[PDB]
């Protein structure tokens, strides 16, 4: 059953990636769409720069948050390829998964 079950696997993968990208392309073009309002209004050199370190700080932490299940998701697929009696499974979650 590898096959099929890698093949889940890597649809799920793909899952993650896609929304990941969808994700990060809205908070990017927020980002835009902030900068051009300030720049409309009174458009002070450090607000915007105080916003433009906000936005990169949010899409930081969205691809580390997607990154982080990525990684969930290949010792999940790793641990259960090389999976093997005597094999010590410390993290109660990756076990339920």
């Amino acid at each position: 059953e590898l096959s099929t079950l890698e093949a889940e696997m890597a649809v799920e993968r793909k899952a993650v990636e896609d929304q990941r990208d969808g994700e990060l392309e809205a908070r990017a073009q927020k980002l835009e769409a902030d900068l051009a309002e300030l720049e409309a209004e009174g458009a002070k050199a450090d607000a915007r720069r105080k916003v433009r370190d906000g936005g990169e700080r949010e899409m930081r932490q969205i691809r580390d948050r997607a990154q982080r299940e990525l990684d969930r998701l290949e010792d999940i697929w790793s641990t259960f390829t090389k999976l093997a009696p005597k094999q010590l499974i410390v993290d109660e979650n990756l076990y339920r998964e």
